[PDB]
């Protein structure tokens, strides 16, 4: 599928023009030219003259244009036509011995590239605030910011694979459409032209798959051969047009995403939308597509740093879980105390075959079926003493399938010429929706076949109950262990037997994890000094044996390795004697020199080398080295997790400070409530009672999100409804707001059911923010009416209407917008106005304001239960 | 006078001595006592003994081995016996030119460097522990430390000036000692010689100065001297006891501090101890105490550079002062809208004289002052632009004793010839004791003066008419405000008359701050590249200026000033649009090759212009070169700011729900005094209004520990004495205590000046504790004492005085010892009694327990004005 260099088509939606390096003469055109550019007087030939066709200021700026350096900075340059003035975007790019220019008509906001960059803001922002750690949500987020960009129908991520076949991973469209979701496709629908021409060309817009093309007419005289691959107006291959016919897609927008593999451009996947209808977007908007694609990039160039960095982790932890078997007696040690061998490797189950004695963890065959598996092992493969499978019925087993499905995956080494330990992982489960590639191998670009595809379905492809595989370093951790094993009990080789491999021949792997280890005893002198060590330091063992680890070995001068300075000296000392008090493996900072040059820095862990007979016999350290971005990693996370915890303190102690004067007050109210007085006096206390009751209630604290458990209590209307304006009118005296007592009476006639300070917490907040744009002498508007419903069998309905004035200037737009939630950067004063619009909702009620002439009105309604 | 100490010959008698040769290893040289307390209970102990026949076998080989090492300081003390009667003893080797030299020290009946070092382990957690920032703090911790750890007298940290006096910067006694603190001595107290000898032997103890010193003997046909400085026996010179003995400090211990500064090494101070009995301490805790001083001078090295980074900090914000409201209404501008230039310098005044009216700020003396300063310095300084004054009198203008102690320190810069900008600094309150250092210089003492020097208590100096000092950079600030004003209204020297006098002309404060600066216009044009940034990247104003900003300047290739990558590209472009967007300044982190190809790392700090109908007209903005390890430190701070807030925000969301409701009960008290009600009443309406004030008063928001005042005011203590204790009776319903009436009638019946809010805080929570362990029918006896003495001036101290009574259980040793902040586990109830002593600590107020028999007694103490 070569032709597309040379093709003579472009689509029938803008002109084409061509021009020579230095005489700016026009040599090839379109049919559709004179048509658009000149009418709505010298007929558009060869040679014609460019500043005939456009104003005076557009000829200019185009001459200045042709004229720069890099071109793709100015575009889209605006530009108007002789007589009718028309406009038009001008699209001007370079190819060998020729200037190719587009034309599209405007109005079918940006005059550059920044001018154009600037409409992807909103959603660039929205891209750089999202929390770190996650591919699918980013995925997710880049695509919606996309649909609410472009106005398509459907918008879809689409990842390729090292297969090159590819898998949509996100997708949002408009209600009423198929999903798309976790559809697999053949690695045959994109040639490699095409892939390997989305490299250059980032962004490829398709206007109708069933328009009228127009051909180019270029001139016979000139020598070079004019392609197009670079322009925005080619038109696509016949097979791909009937391809998106098939499809029911008639326009389509699509955007690469190169990402920088370590550089070395690695074709990611697509962000492809369709529509059933035929569509056009503004130059600008695809600029500012293609930019945001490329921070989508730089987004998912660090999600696989995360991952990396996670992998690492786990590896330093398996070593730490090494160190850690390397004391306990050995080898029921490993079994009996926790962590056990299970937490080692990721698996199911695990079993130990000591002296006869079976020893079983978890999801394991039964007894009867180890010893056959065992003997089967140890005479079918005796040149070997560690094999590994994902399916057991693959290797060879006879009776795999005898055991049930429980269990389907290996991993079985011999510490010993009889003993033997082994994990079982369970067999997983999960198929895939349409063939991956559908099967076939090797390339098929002949560009012979028409269209060799149509129609789509399911087409789900069968497993062969198979396990997850097991990594390197999770067979590295085996031969570590069985190592350690047979060293403390008293070359080879490890099979890998993978599924459409069938064998394999991998050496033991002589890279064990064993960190580097050194040790001393309670005098000063070394005791141990590991083989990993020697490497890692080049100092023989012999050399640094009955030496003092303090000053000599280590020390800042005539020592073997020297330390840095002398803060380095005083650290080590200090830790080696904290370490004797305690068991924590403290990681320091460790960092040295070699017996040449070169500055190692590690993490140091230092434990107590305790006996059988209870007293201390020296120090155990383990070296483990970490690259620089965990370190740092590990240090920042450490002082987020300081400082959140020291917040703490300064919580506890503001909740007891306001608790304390609260007691009193309840103190002195109900020591005062001897001296009785009028009936008055007592609603007023009651009043009074509520209100700190509700306090005590809001310093009696999943509520912060809006669930509420819904605490009930019997209380009556009349208390809750005086406590609501009581709380609230002081504010309001200051900005000359009156009261009217508009409310009926026929409201506090009936019994009411439901707690007071649930009631009264979503009331009052509402007019708080009243005064904030109320002038002075305003007025207070309020109105209830309880409505009796007999709906249910034990629970009456006492649905709530209350109707609250709103004057002044009110609360605005961009105030009004965050009660519903939709804004991040919610001010502080308003949270409380969400926090009860939801802590009403909880109940199926309603809170709302709309907008009137001159004053509003909020409504307030709700299925509070009544007490008939 | 150092030749003195090289050749003595007198030892301490606490000890004996042996000197033996390289090779060899027989006696050369011994002392009287070492022949009656080595041999005690007879051979010939002279020149060429063998050192093996005074010790049983594994002492000898022990010594032989020890002898036979390189590095020796490692191995010592070394556990040595007698093979006469077995009596213990240390030794300690050190090794001198053509000798080797061991001291022996006797052993109380009650073995390396490594476990010497592990008497300190609490010591140093507790250095370790202390939160960085602050001087004082470290220094009081470490002499605490110090105190606890030695056991002596008086310990005090004694810190050097450099002039090469000192002065006492902490201090800690047993009770019945006259304090030192804050004075001041001589630099001719210390010799040099000693302060020399101070860098090799870190630790000097004396345990006698009456005591007989003895006499070593050493062979006479030696061709070399013995030289003892480096022993731990070394008598002091005989002066040095004369001054030990006017004091009645019979022994001492003194632990030099070292501070490597940047490898230079400087002697910072001491730590002396003082007693007034015979003191013994053993050889391991001088080696722990030597270690705890090494990690208090790292300390103390870690926190000078917090300093720096203040000095840097406080740099980069005169640079972002007044940037672009300048340009608008100049000169006015910089007086009328906030930040002013009160906030430029850290001033107590401004005037500003422009156009014959004066814009004065803050305290500034009447207009005819500033015109009479003007036309002095029109007068007398023709031909200066700026001038810096620590004290107006100095520099003797005629009227300078009418103002008086209002103002003294000036700063004065000319705008032109009759404009100019007045800074002003109050007098400053400081006094010495002791007098500074007592001048003599040229090493007045030298082979003479005995003992010219005897008791004296004080010696108190005042100096007058001084200010602060004005810095370099608070000038360089403002000649750029100068240059600034200059360049907006279209090389000369600066007095600096500080300390005496002789004026020192400046050269034009050669650093103008000024920060790199460029712009953009609209479209993406450069328009702006002052000379800073010229200066930075070697680039030429022509070379840049009607080129793009993004792809011709700043670009990954073929650009002006390439970048490091393409990251960097798509993270320029994003900041100049929302810098537009949002018109408030955004720092981000820059970095950039030269023109001569050097990386460049900085911060860029960008915002949005408007003209003056508010339309955006482009991008300004400017570079800030922040160091390293700052950068580095605000990289770590805003990488956790965002959570710090997000938890902040929701913290103070609280605030305001809890007020709401406080604002409901507030409502609701006051209209309930409204009514009429007997004298019971009303005073219990006001004990509940006292302790509801104290939440409002709480909830003003350091909170937790420091940054803590206390206000005043004139009150009664009726009320609160009332209201606290009445508030906790009732606390322990369950329990029904006895409380009866005990407070002395003389407390009540008097008024005095002090707070009510904080009163309740401090002497109603103590007695939370009395009713949480005592059972029921505990007995509670509150005693109050009012001591009014005239101890002062103007103020009448009327010293309050609390007594409680501690019934029950009370509080265990673990609980106590959080009362202390001793502790890093402090419960909820001891992080609140702590606060409040602190709280209680700042005016010498002291809160406390004593167990008695049957029941314990409380003592508080806080010293109270009064308002008479
Ligand atoms: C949902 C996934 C999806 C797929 C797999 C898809 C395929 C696709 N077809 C693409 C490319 C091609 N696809 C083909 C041809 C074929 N596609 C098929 O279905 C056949 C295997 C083959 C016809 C022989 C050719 C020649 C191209 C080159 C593009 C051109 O010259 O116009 C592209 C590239 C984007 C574009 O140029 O518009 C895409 C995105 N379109 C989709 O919507
Ligand atoms: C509280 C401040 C304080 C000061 C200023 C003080 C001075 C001092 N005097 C000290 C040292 C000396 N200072 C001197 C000399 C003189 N001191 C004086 O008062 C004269 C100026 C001079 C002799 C008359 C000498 C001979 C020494 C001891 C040297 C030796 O014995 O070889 C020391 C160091 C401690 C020691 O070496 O044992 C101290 C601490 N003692 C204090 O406690």
């Amino acid at each position: 599928l070569h032709h597309i260099q040379k093709g003579k088509l472009i689509q029938p939606f803008g002109c084409l023009l061509a021009l020579d390096e230095k005489t700016f003469k026009v040599i090839a055109y379109s049919e559709n030219a004179s048509e658009l550019l000149t009418m709505a007087h010298p007929v558009l030939g060869i040679g014609t003259d460019i500043r005939s066709l456009f104003t005076a200021p557009s000829a200019s700026a185009l001459q200045k244009a042709l004229g720069f350096g890099d071109v793709s900075l100015l575009n889209p340059i605006l530009v108007h036509c002789r007589t009718s003035a028309k406009p038009f975007y001008a699209i001007i790019h370079r190819v060998t011995g020729s200037i190719i220019i587009d034309f599209e008509p405007v109005k079918p906001t940006a005059a550059g590239a920044l001018q154009s960059y600037k409409l992807a803001a909103k959603a660039i922002t929205r891209l750089q605030s999202l929390p770190s750690g996650s591919m699918e949500r980013l995925c997710d987020t880049m695509v919606q910011e996309v649909f609410e960009l472009t106005g398509y129908d459907r918008v879809m991520a689409y990842k390729f694979h090292e297969d090159d076949h590819g898998e949509v991973v996100s997708e949002v469209t408009k209600p009423g459409l198929e999903p798309y979701l976790g559809l697999h496709y053949p690695a045959t629908d994109i040639p490699q032209a095409a892939r390997f021409l989305f490299m250059k060309n980032k962004v490829r817009m398709i206007v109708d798959c069933n328009a009228k093309h127009a051909r180019v007419l270029q001139d016979e005289k000139l020598s070079f051969d004019l392609t197009l691959c670079g322009s925005t107006l080619r038109a696509p291959h016949s097979c791909h047009l009937q391809y998106m016919a098939n499809m029911d897609s008639i326009a389509s927008l699509v955007m690469a995403v190169v990402v920088n593999e370590e550089k070395r451009k690695r074709l990611w996947g697509l962000v492809v939308c369709h529509n059933t209808t035929p569509r056009f977007v503004p130059f600008p908007l695809r600029y500012a597509c293609e930019f945001l694609a490329q921070v989508f990039a730089i987004h998912v160039n660090k999600e696989v740093e995360l991952d990396n960095q996670m992998v690492e982790k786990n590896i330093l932890r398996t070593q730490t879980l090494l160190c850690d078997m390397l004391m306990r007696d050995a080898p029921l040690g490993i079994v009996s105390q926790s962590p056990n061998i299970m937490d080692l490797v990721k698996c199911d189950g695990a079993a130990l075959l000591y002296k006869d004695k079976i020893w079983k963890l978890g999801t394991t065959p039964s007894e009867f079926h180890l010893q056959e598996i065992a003997s089967w092992l140890c005479e079918y493969h005796m040149d070997s003493t560690g094999l590994s499978t994902d399916s057991l019925h693959d290797a060879g087993f006879p009776r795999a399938l005898s055991l049930g499905d429980s269990v389907c995956g290996m991993a079985a080494v011999r510490i010993s010429s009889k003993d033997m330990i082994f994990w079982f992982r369970s067999h997983t489960a999960g198929e895939v929706r349409w063939g991956g590639a559908k099967h076939d191998p090797d390339d098929r670009d002949d560009a012979r076949r028409m269209h060799p595809r149509s129609s789509f379905k399911a087409f789900l492809e069968v497993v062969k109950t198979r396990s997850l595989p097991w990594k390197d370093y999770e067979m590295d951790a085996i031969h570590s262990l069985q190592l350690i094993l047979r060293n403390a009990f008293k070359t080879v080789m490890d099979k890998f037997t993978r599924i459409e491999g069938d064998y394999k021949a991998i050496i033991q792997n002589p890279n064990p994890l064993i960190p580097p280890i050194f040790g001393t005893d309670e005098f000063g002198w070394c005791t141990e000094w590991n083989p990993a060590m020697s490497k890692l330091t080049g100092l023989k063992r012999e050399e640094v044996i009955d030496k003092m680890l303090l000053g000599e070995v280590f020390g800042t001068q005539k020592s073997c390795c020297r330390l840095k300075n002398q803060e380095a000296f005083v650290n080590l000392g200090i830790v080696l004697n904290n370490a004797v008090t305690s068991q924590d493996p403290e990681k320091v900072s460790f960092a040295f020199f070699t017996r040449g040059g070169k500055y190692v820095e590690c993490l140091l862990c230092v434990s107590k080398k305790l006996d059988r007979e209870g007293v201390v016999t020296g120090v155990f350290c383990f070296l483990q080295l970490a690259s620089h971005e965990l370190q740092q990693a590990l240090h920042v996370q450490r002082l987020a997790e300081r400082t959140a915890v020291k917040r703490l303190k300064a919580l506890a102690y503001i909740k007891r400070q306001i608790r304390n004067p609260l007691s009193g007050i309840m103190f002195t109210r109900k020591m005062i409530e001897g001296t009785e007085l009028g009936p008055e006096q007592r609603r007023i206390l009651q009043t009074s009672a509520l209100c700190q009751k509700q306090l005590s209630k809001i310093l009696d604290d999943s509520i912060i999100e809006g669930c509420l458990d819904l605490e009930m209590k019997e209380f009556t209307l009349n208390e809750v409804l005086t406590a609501s304006t009581s709380q609230v009118m002081m504010k309001s005296n200051g900005k000359s707001v009156r009261i009217t007592n508009e409310t009926g009476e026929e409201v506090m006639s009936d019994t009411l059911y439901g707690d007071s300070i649930r009631l009264q917490q979503v009331l009052a907040d509402f007019m708080l923010m009243a005064v904030n744009f109320t002038p002075s002498g305003g007025q207070l508007t309020v109105s209830a009416s309880l409505r009796k419903d007999q709906l249910g069998r034990s629970v009456h309905l006492a649905n709530l209407e209350i109707r609250l004035t709103h004057t002044g200037a009110g609360i605005p737009e961009f105030l009004l917008n965050q009660m519903f939630g939709t804004e991040e950067d919610v001010s502080e004063e308003g949270l409380s106005l969400m926090v009860s619009r939801k802590l009403v909702k909880l109940m199926n009620g309603d809170v709302q304001y709309l907008r009137q002439a001159g004053k509003s009105s909020f409504i307030i309604t709700a299925e509070l239960a009544a007490a008939n």
